C-alpha cells in the first residue's frame, strides 16, 4: 500500500511532564480488558488513513510504531493498546485507529 501519514496525540491525565524514556524499551501489551487500564498516566492515539493498503496488520503495526514513540516521548514505561476500525463501510478515506494507556513503573 502507499504510504500514509500516521498522526498521533498524547493525552495525559496530569500537567507533569516526565522524563523522556528509551522507546525501544517501553514493555507493550494488548489491552484486552476495562480493567487494564486501571493506573494509567494517560493515553496515546494515533491513526493512519486506509487508502490503498490491503494490508489491516501493517497498519496497526504503522499505528502501534508511532505510538511507542509517542509515549516514549512522554515518559511511559509501558503501553497496553488496541487496533480499532470503523464500524461502517471501509474505504481510501477511512483510518485505522490505535488507543493506547501509558504507564509508569
Ligand atoms: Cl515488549
Amino acid at each position: 500500500g502507499s504510504h500514509m501519514e500516521t498522526k498521533g496525540v498524547y493525552l495525559p491525565k496530569y500537567s507533569a511532564e516526565l522524563p523522556p524514556t528509551d522507546p525501544s524499551q517501553v514493555r507493550v501489551y494488548n489491552l484486552q480488558y476495562q480493567s487494564d487500564t486501571q493506573g494509567n498516566i494517560g493515553q496515546v492515539r494515533t491513526s493512519t488513513h486506509v487508502s490503498n493498503e490491503k494490508d489491516f496488520q501493517k497498519l496497526c503495526d504503522k499505528n502501534l510504531k508511532e505510538a511507542i514513540k509517542l509515549a516514549a516521548q512522554h515518559g511511559a514505561h509501558e503501553i497496553k493498546y488496541i487496533c480499532l476500525y470503523p464500524e461502517g463501510q471501509i474505504n481510501e478515506l477511512s483510518s485505522v485507529q490505535l488507543r493506547g494507556y501509558a504507564f509508569r513503573d
